């Protein structure tokens, strides 16, 4: 198991435009196009992110291109953030994913704002880091996906996911 296996679990493959949890137009592996309600805005970022006229549907290699793309983006993002960067740093391989995987599906804006939960996780108390990562929108509304990343910060093992 490794970050790419994570999410692609986590995220899934479908070749086709189509919307995510949140409604959002999406391609490939949890590639957000925009949220934007235009369906022809998605398009077009889909053509600008591609680099063809696509009319809403890629390859698979394609999808695995943008995914690569995000998944760098999110170990940049938090690599560029004064508070995520520390606590990835404080962490082991697995749950260095754990966070990525967070970033992936939410931004790196969006968790350097779980102040508490993140210092907890820098402190290794990850009962209470997985108690209060708990304690959100994200794992209201994506209970499923979130017990599998809490699980891992939990237990710095890869047992959700297998
Ligand atoms: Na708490
Ligand atoms: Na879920
Ligand atoms: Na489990």
């Amino acid at each position: 198991m490794n970050i790419f296996e994570m999410l692609r679990i986590d995220e899934g493959l479908r070749l086709k435009i189509y919307k995510d949890t949140e409604g959002y137009y999406t391609i490939g592996i949890g590639h957000l196009l925009t949220k934007s309600p235009s369906l022809n805005a998605a398009k077009s970022e889909l053509d600008k992110a591609i680099g063809r006229n696509t009319n809403g549907v890629i390859t698979k290699d394609e999808a695995e291109k943008l995914f690569n793309q995000d998944v760098d983006a999110a170990v940049r993002g938090i690599l560029r953030n004064a508070k995520l960067k520390p606590v990835y740093d404080s962490l082991d391989a697995v749950r260095r994913a754990a966070l990525i995987n967070m970033v992936f599906q939410m931004g790196e804006t969006g968790v350097a704002g779980f102040t508490n939960s993140l210092r907890m996780l820098q402190q290794k108390r990850w009962d209470e880091a997985a108690v209060n990562l708990a304690k959100s929108r994200w794992y209201n509304q994506t209970p499923n996906r979130a017990k599998r990343v809490i699980t891992t910060f939990r237990t710095g093992t890869w047992d959700a996911y297998k």
